[PDB]
């Protein structure tokens, strides 16, 4: 159904849904592992199902549609502890490329298409131990897509090569972002 932001187990997949209270945003639950979730002048947002713990060797799957209408990404979220760090492997973008001004750490083809890599550091920043101090790793394909398959230890192997490693695994999800724009989404995981 429709519901508040918070995480659990629906149909047997990880879910999290979270939002800065600004409203504007509609998140729902589907069958299996689909979601779907509509916008219209919403604030920050972040939403999707996936697992918990995630993997360091997972094929993730995703169908469906993605119709961003200003700042928004979807991709493959999650992160790892000790080292904390948050990951993203972005398939599919709306106005703004979310890794500018992050450093280009190197390029890694992957599931059809080249990624690049790229690295940037959180100060004070929410995380799931609390505010903190860390790393957020990036992979942005270059051909955008709204379904594929994504093979994350080839993302996390070329991370590691370039110095950017990951510590124990927390969740791991196929998520939707908004920030302050509109759009609609329909999301199967897999």
């Amino acid at each position: 159904q429709t519901i508040q932001p918070g995480t659990g187990y629906n149909n047997g997949y990880f879910y999290s849904y979270w939002n800065d209270g600004h409203g504007g945003v509609t998140y729902t639950n589907g069958p299996g592992g689909q979601f779907s979730v509509n916008w219209s002048n919403s604030g920050n947002f972040v939403g999707g199902k996936g697992w918990q713990p995630g993997t360091k060797n997972k094929v993730i799957n995703f169908s469906g549609s993605y119709n961003p209408n200003g700042n928004s990404y979807l991709s493959v979220y999650g992160w790892s502890r000790n080292p904390l760090i948050e990951y993203y492997i972005v398939e599919n973008f709306g106005t703004y490329n979310p890794s500018t001004g992050a450093t280009k750490l190197g390029e890694v083809t992957s599931d059809g298409s080249v990624y690049d890599i790229y690295r940037t550091q959180r100060v004070n920043q929410p995380s799931i131990i609390g505010t903190a101090t860390f790393y957020q790793y990036w992979s942005v394909r270059r051909n955008h897509r709204s379904s594929g398959s994504v093979n994350t230890a080839n993302h996390f192997n070329a991370w590691a090569q370039q110095g950017l490693t990951l510590g124990t695994m927390d969740y791991q999800i196929v998520a939707v972002e908004g920030y302050f724009s509109s759009g609609s989404a329909s999301i199967t995981v897999s």
